[PDB]
C-alpha cells in the first residue's frame, strides 16, 4: 500500500525540478513524479509566475490522475481561485505517516489528534493523504513537541494513548 | 433585513480603528462594529501580532455573536489553525450587494455566476455574507470588468441573464 494519486486528493510534496513550464513535485521517495503547471497558482500567467525551487515543499490538490500518465496538482482552490493554504510550506516539519493516519487527521473530526495538540499549543497543520503532516509553532521547541508528538501517536496508534503521549513530549512546554 | 452577525458567517470587514489588544472592524456602515482580537490569527501570541491598519480590508469568520454583546470575527481556520484566506484583502474591489446574494454566491454551486466569471477571466473572489463581494484579477481591467457584472448581476437577480452581462461588461478583453 504506496500512495496512488487519486483526484482530489490533498498531499504534500518536494519540488525535484523547475522546467519551462512545471515543476516535478515527489509525493514519496521511490514513486513516479507528479507535475505543477506554473499556470496552477492563484491568477497565474506567463506574467503572474511562481518562485518556488528545488527542495522546498508544497502543499497541493490532485486534480488529474489519469491511468498511465504523470499526475498533475495544483495550488489553488478551483471554486474560490485563491491560495486556500496551497502553495508553499515553510519553516515548519514533517512527519511521515502511513496512509489510513492522514486519511484519519483530514477526514475524522473524531480523530482526536488535533484537539489533543491546540490543548498543548496554537499550531498550523497540512495534511497530505500521502503519508506526510506538516506542523509549524510560533516556537522551535513547540514545532519540535509537535513533530515527536505526531510521530508516536502514528506508531502506537492508539488513540486513547494520544493525549498521554502529547502530555509527556511537552513536559518542558509551558502551554 | 440589515445584516445580523451569526456565528460561522464568512465576512467582509474593514479596520475602523486599532486598540490594545483588537481591531475595531465595521461589516455594514451605520451598523454597530465587530471585534477582532489581535490572538485570532494563525500562531499568534503577543509577539507575533498582527500589522493591519485603519483602512484595510479583511476577509473573517464570525466566532462569537451574543445577544446584546459586540460580535467577534476570527482570521484562521479553527481546524488547521492557518489562514485559509482569512486576513488582508489588497488589490482588489469590492461589490455591495443584497445578503441573498452573497449566500447564494457562497452556498450555491448551481449559481452560475463564478462559472460565468471564470469563463472570461481568472480571478479570486471573497464572499461576506454581510453582502460584499471582494474580487481580484491579475490585470485591472479584469479586475474591473468582474466589478461591473458582479454589481450589475446583483441589480437585476436573473440568473440567465449573468451569461449575457458578463459577454457585454468583458467585450474589449481577450478571453
Amino acid at each position: 500500500k504506496r500512495y496512488i494519486p487519486s483526484v482530489n486528493d490533498f498531499v504534500i510534496g518536494v519540488i525535484i525540478g523547475t522546467f519551462s513550464d512545471s515543476y516535478k513535485v515527489s509525493l514519496q521517495n521511490f514513486s513516479s513524479s507528479v507535475s505543477l503547471s506554473y499556470m496552477a497558482f492563484p491568477n497565474a500567467s506567463k506574467k503572474n509566475r511562481p518562485t518556488l525551487q528545488v527542495g522546498d515543499l508544497v502543499y497541493a490538490r490532485v486534480c488529474t490522475a489519469e491511468k498511465e500518465l504523470e499526475a498533475e496538482i495544483e495550488c489553488f482552490d478551483s471554486t474560490t481561485g485563491r491560495d486556500a493554504g496551497f502553495g508553499i510550506l515553510e519553516d515548519g516539519m514533517i512527519i511521515d505517516v502511513n496512509l489510513n493516519f492522514a486519511r484519519q487527521l483530514l477526514f475524522n473530526n473524531d480523530f482526536p489528534l488535533l484537539k489533543v495538540l491546540a490543548a498543548h499549543t496554537k499550531f498550523e497543520v497540512a495534511i497530505g493523504l500521502n503519508g506526510k503532516i506538516w506542523v509549524k509553532c510560533e516556537e522551535l521547541s513547540n514545532t519540535l513537541a509537535c513533530y515527536r508528538t505526531i510521530m508516536e501517536c502514528c506508531q502506537k496508534n492508539d488513540t486513547a494513548a494520544f493525549k498521554d503521549i502529547a502530555k509527556r513530549q511537552f513536559k518542558e512546554i509551558l502551554t
